[PDB]
């Protein structure tokens, strides 16, 4: 029993991370083989090695060639990471969630679970020094990195790469007016959670009430909610069948919740329709799938 | 900016995770130099669980009955005692990956990072608080203990806590890594029941100053109160009792912000009183009394 937003673990991730300073500026990099990858502001980005100062622990890693990959600078160094996992980049979508290791001058300080928002960017929790810490999910043995962190946003939010240096959403990187554009709520995740909360034994909201996709759609968009599309009632059909109630039959719950709220009453001790867990993280953390 | 609940890294305690197994149960244990640390009832069957008598099963093992392995390989056990609830194996290996690390025992309200495991095995990672009825509100399902609680100030672990049981009402107890028992629990299948929880006070007042730090006052009044008086009125919410002690923990948050403690315990009664009228406070519509104050200068 329990639902607790939960990371993967990050040892993995742990022993590549590194510091890179070139002249006054440090931040994080990832050292996997003997690459180092990195946000190209550290340095018109396209106008030598021993600049660039590789720090992996109390040891100077050596740089022995520079290239840049969009908003990623790679710096080839003459060691190779004997800690290098099994590995992939991967690019997410909005809605998908990661584990973020939060680094300040190459050593982890914190991990936290967090989601692509509809709008591109991210809820994190950064500080100054904290760019080049990244995103990352694990699959059987193999880490997909998905996020490295670039930047914070006047409202406090953050915007970042995946690691070929494509920015999520349409952000640049550099000093000039930049906002995130209005926010939706990830309603497949919540309706995911709602499942979570059933099998749980939370049970209040359910009703004997069913609705079409396009009326609970009608309703979503009035309270910017993301569209429910018959790919995510495809996604949630395992949760369906082992809680016995049909996604449509769930909509019309949320469809309640949305027009009336929760009367004083909580849902897995939250007030609020928590929307950053996908239908595969329910799925797991009540299996007990490991790394 | 921003504010999450955050875990310490988990890559020097997966690093010690291993897989216990006598007889028919499998459970995880903490694998430390030369010693495994595991809970004393992985020599138990699910009827001696009612009444049992662990001096007399553990006399009757041997150490070939206990089945260690550390990834793909097999640990030999070259020695056993038994330290109130806890079960220490004797290995012939000492770990490489062992850390630098402390065992100490919490009090309610402190936080720390658990790394569910199974198998052996991590699965995930998060952060919780010892509640004052000396539960955890965790994620666990069977095969979970054995888990382990921990903090990482600086490079050392200080493990303070290893899972023992799930009771009815869905919450955790659990150890120290000396095999005390948190509260008045026993690791036998007897009724116990957690004790009616309270909130952790200076928990929500350093998430409070966490609010102001990152920007947000609304909360805020022109009142302030004596330490009685909030008491008297935080009690009929189910809060813990605010002591001095707390007040002077309260301290530099206090002085990075510029509000007395006192003026936001007013702020506190208020918002017991009023509800949150549709706002949020770092994204949540419920007041939260799972960071410290240590945690909360430690994010912020
Ligand atoms: C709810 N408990 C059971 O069904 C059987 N249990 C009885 C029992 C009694 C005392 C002691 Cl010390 C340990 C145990 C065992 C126990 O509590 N392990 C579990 C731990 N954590 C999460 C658990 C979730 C689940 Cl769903 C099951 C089992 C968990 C085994
Ligand atoms: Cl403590």
């Amino acid at each position: 029993s329990g639902f607790r937003k939960m990371a993967f673990p990050s040892g993995k991730v742990e022993g590549c991370m590194v510091q890179v300073t070139c002249g006054t500026t440090t931040l994080n990099g990832l050292w996997l083989d003997d690459v180092v990858y990195c946000p190209r502001h550290v340095i018109n980005y396209e106008d030598s090695n021993h600049n660039f100062l590789v720090q992996a622990g109390n040891v100077q890693l050596r740089v022995i060639g520079h290239s840049m990959q969009n908003c990623v600078l790679k710096l080839k160094v003459d060691t190779a990471n004997p800690k290098t996992p099994k590995y992939k980049f991967v690019r997410i979508q909005p809605g998908q969630t990661f584990s973020v290791l939060a680094c300040y001058n190459g050593s982890p300080s914190g991990v936290y679970q967090c989601a692509m928002r509809p709008n591109f960017t991210i809820k994190g929790s950064f500080l100054n020094g904290s760019c080049g810490s990244v995103g990352f999910n694990i699959d059987y043995d193999c880490v997909s990195f998905c996020y490295m962190h670039h930047m914070e946003l006047p409202t406090g939010v953050h915007a970042g790469t995946d690691l070929e240096g494509n920015f999520y959403g349409p952000f640049v990187d550099r000093q000039t007016a930049q906002a995130a554009g209005t926010d939706t709520t990830i309603t497949v995740n919540v309706l995911a959670w709602l499942y979570a909360a059933v099998i749980n034994g939370d049970r209040w909201f359910l009703n004997r009430f069913t609705t079409t996709l396009n009326d609970f759609n009608l309703v979503a968009m009035k309270y910017n909610y993301e569209p429910l599309t018959q790919d995510h009632v495809d996604i949630l059909g395992p949760l369906s069948a082992q809680t016995g109630i049909a996604v449509l039959d769930m909509c019309a719950s949320l469809k309640e919740l949305l027009q009336n709220g929760m009367n004083g009453r909580t849902i897995l001790g939250s007030a609020l329709l928590e929307d950053e867990f996908t239908p595969f993280d329910v799925v797991r953390q009540c299996s007990g799938v490991t790394f």
